[PDB]
């Protein structure tokens, strides 16, 4: 689905330094978004040859919501410049394009190995866009840091960091993590420590007789189990959850989505024990890429779904 | 001996081993944790033991972590020190090329000078901004970046450069586009002849003249200055550091033109290594290019 957003036009330049194998990647921003849009990683970098071609198998989860290729559509929406240097390059270059992807001009640009991307005056071919896109600046900035904040807790071992800048006041932190290996030690940094006080591990457990007789599971259903769950969920304690699902976030083979109905049963279980709160949510499903396909689907769904409500009882319990 | 001096010996070690990237860690402004990664060349693991000069001299006053891979090395290791510099414990550690050196309860082992790092805290991390913001802007091609963590709250960023190419954008990363506004280039020209007799300097004098000055400064309009001298920095051989003598003078320039405010100052002194020798030159380069700059 095509989607011409600046939730999934942010997202589109971070899967591209994610792509390229980059471990620093910092996004710089200007009145929320409206005025810069810059991502500058220390990946593998494009190499001459390919600076022309920058404009010119198992489902990805990410590709769900499209922009606009993206580089194509951004300069037709906007001014992108591009410098960047490939480890095989001595140097390095600056680009300009224009609303066509043509290279206005290219100059030689000594930097460190990896790409910037610098998206300015976004949806600014279109008024009548841009003009929404203004109003509804506070909504659009909302949709952005939520999945900002799925990628900062995912990607574990890299650095990114994040920062916005109204009009010529001072830069205004939004995120930042500081390259752990470990998802919970991401936690820590993107809400603090105070978020992981009131949080406990997933520990998967195989689905239960009275679970899968809820669903309609045979033993011959559940031997061929799959499903490779963990995280970290709110204690069922009244008071230290959360009163909305702002804090819930959900990744299938470390990829940001949105299992509805995975969603669902989460939320039923806790209100199973807290009726009144929503829990922080920070979960992982490992599952064969083959498994997995667009329309969210999922082989043998019944079957993660008893897996998850099941441990989430025990540890509930 | 603080922690100005401590994150300047780690950067100079990231920088001497060729790292295109630097990251600064701060925790409790640095109370808790100093860490600063790199991408540098690393250390062989022949030479672990050599290590432990800063890197002794922090060992011996903290707890030393350090994470570490050579490029000729297919897996990376991780190292804890002792407070005599010897290697507690020694494992892989799948990491990047590249370096982490940990610094962790600075001045734990000297109680008072303990202490003395909480009480001054603000004061102590102002200085350490000083020679932080030096890195940034005179690393031209290098991104230096740097976060902070404050008890239980999030990690939040303080500064980042983009790897640059140029002083010009070094300086608007550390500060802003604003701040790129008010400022002009260092023009450079021969010293005056009024300049010249004022020092007591022959015309023999200045015609061995090494001195390549470079930078910006801001501008002498009524206004657009600063107040204090917060943001003055200056450089020999690309090195940060501080010329009383020069300071002094870039001032009492400035105050011949804005008497009520004081100059944004980024200024880097090339010279041959062996001259500072024939100062009296470069001071009358110095004011000369200066007025003709204010003029
Ligand atoms: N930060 C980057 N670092 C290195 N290469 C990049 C970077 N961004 C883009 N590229 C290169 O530009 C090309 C086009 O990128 P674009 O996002 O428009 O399409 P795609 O990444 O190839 O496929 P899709 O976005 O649909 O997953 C990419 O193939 C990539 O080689
Ligand atoms: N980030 C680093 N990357 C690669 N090598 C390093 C790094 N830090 C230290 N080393 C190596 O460890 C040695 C000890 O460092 P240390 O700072 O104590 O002394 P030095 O760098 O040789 O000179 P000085 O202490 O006078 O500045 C260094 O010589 C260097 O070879
Ligand atoms: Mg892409
Ligand atoms: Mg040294």
């Amino acid at each position: 689905q095509v989607v011409l957003s600046l939730s999934t036009a942010v997202k589109e330049l971070v899967e591209n330094s994610l792509d390229a194998g980059a471990t620093n990647i910092d996004l710089k921003l200007k009145d929320y978004g409206v005025d810069l849009i810059e991502v500058s990683d220390n990946g593998c970098g494009v190499e001459e040859e390919n600076f022309e071609g920058l404009t010119l198998e198992f489902a990805d989860l990410t590709q769900v919501e499209t922009f606009g290729e993206a580089l194509s559509s951004l300069c037709a929406l906007s001014d992108v410049t591009i410098s960047t240097c490939h480890a095989s390059a001595k140097v390095g270059t600056r680009l300009m394009f224009d609303h066509n992807g043509k290279i206005i001009q290219k100059t030689p640009y000594p930097r460190p190995r990896g790409t910037t991307v610098s998206v300015q005056q976004l949806f600014s071919t279109l008024p009548v866009r841009h003009k929404e896109f203004q109003r509804n600046i506070k909504k659009e900035y909302a949709k952005m840091v939520q999945v900002l904040h799925a990628y900062c807790i995912i990607s574990a071992g890299i650095r990114v960091s994040c920062t916005n800048q109204l009009g010529q006041g001072k830069r205004q932190p939004v995120v930042c993590t500081g390259g752990s290996p470990s998802i919970k030690e991401n936690i820590g940094s993107v809400f603090g420590q105070k978020q992981l006080q009131s949080l406990i591990p997933f520990v998967q457990l195989p689905p239960s007789d009275s679970v899968c007789e809820e669903y309609g599971l045979s033993c011959s259903d559940a031997l061929h189990n799959l499903f490779y769950i963990s995280g970290f969920i709110s204690q069922c304690t009244h008071g230290v959850g959360r009163s909305s699902t702002d804090r819930q976030f959900f990744f299938i083979n470390r990829r940001p989505c949105d299992p509805a109905k995975v969603c669902r049963l989460v939320n039923e279980v806790y209100h199973m024990y807290n009726r009144h709160q929503y829990p922080f949510v920070v979960l992982n499903i490992s599952v064969d890429s083959e498994c997995v396909d667009i329309s969210i689907l999922l082989q043998e769904e019944k079957l993660l779904l008893a897996v998850l409500k099941t441990s989430l009882i025990g540890m509930f319990d």
